[PDB]
């Protein structure tokens, strides 16, 4: 069994993760497992992610642990996103939504198309604009 996500538990800090809004830190307060987790700071929409080459016609599971440290207004989303390879490059997003203030695990299943329009991206997107900080850890993307 292989997790496609690089540094999936943030145990190597922010290695392999893009920081899009300069609002990410690998800290112990955000750890669900191991010593570190990802904190996305509250107050503005922010996130990060990584490119993950996926196999065509393949079924995957996407899962993650998350919690906000205070009640949020919006959500924190764990997303696999890519274009289909057709005349339109239709955009598809497989989305997990979190708004819980206790550590919560969520997972989904998806099957990739025969051809990709773009390289799949794993996005950790804290669209919430409340003061709440977001903790995320142990992100899984696994072929089943
Ligand atoms: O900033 C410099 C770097 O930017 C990089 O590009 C980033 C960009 O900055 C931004 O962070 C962007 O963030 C997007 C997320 O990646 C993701 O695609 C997200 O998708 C959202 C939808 O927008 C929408 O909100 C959707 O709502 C759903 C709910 O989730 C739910 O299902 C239900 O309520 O229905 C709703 C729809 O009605 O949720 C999606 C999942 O979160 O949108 C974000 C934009 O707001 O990501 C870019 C990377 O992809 C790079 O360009 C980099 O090079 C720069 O350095
Ligand atoms: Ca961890």
């Amino acid at each position: 069994m292989v997790n496609m996500v690089s540094n999936p538990g943030f145990e190597d800090g922010l290695d392999s993760w893009q920081d899009w809004q300069q609002d990410m830190s690998a800290v112990p307060e955000a750890a669900h497992n191991g010593a570190l987790g990802l904190k996305i700071g509250g107050g503005k929409a922010a996130g990060g992610g990584q490119d993950i080459p996926l196999k065509p016609n393949t079924t995957y599971i996407l899962g993650a642990w998350a919690k906000f440290d205070s009640k949020p207004a919006g959500t924190f989303d764990v997303v696999v996103q890519y274009h289909l390879k057709d005349a339109n490059n239709t955009y598809v997003q497989h989305i997990l939504n979190f708004n819980e203030t206790d550590w919560t695990y969520k997972q989904l299943l998806f099957t990739t198309p025969d051809v990709f329009g773009s390289t799949p991206e794993l996005a950790l997107w804290k669209g919430d604009t409340s003061k709440a900080n977001l903790y995320v850890d142990d992100v899984y993307l696994v072929e089943v």
